[PDB]
């Protein structure tokens, strides 16, 4: 943020809004994964390694919507909606609701 200098959030203190600083979401193992294989993994996966899937979570931190495979040289994913526990779902409306994707149950 440089648009105007008037963010604290981390600073230089030992605290529990400065501890709590790790990305985190609404009490979600998905982002904890996703920040560690999105950190490290898709700084060295994604550009060259082969087809590295990447899960997505939800505000409350879990598979909600998405989970996609990531090609290296075409922008295809494939990419595919998952249910809230982030579990593929091929085509089933009792999974692929607007509780994990908004819309798109093919299914």
């Amino acid at each position: 943020s440089y648009y105007h200098h008037h963010h604290h959030h981390d600073y230089d203190i030992p605290t529990t809004e400065n501890l709590y600083f790790q990305g985190a979401m609404g009490s979600g193992p998905c982002r904890r994964h996703l920040d560690s294989v999105l950190q490290q993994l898709q700084t060295e996966v994604y550009r060259g390694a082969q087809t590295l899937y990447v899960p997505n979570c939800d505000h409350r931190g879990f598979y909600r919507k998405r989970q996609c495979r990531s090609s290296q040289g075409q922008r295809r994913g494939p990419c595919w909606c998952v249910d809230r526990m982030g579990k593929s779902l091929p085509g089933s409306p009792d999974g692929n609701g607007s509780s994990s994707c908004p819309t798109g149950s093919s299914g």
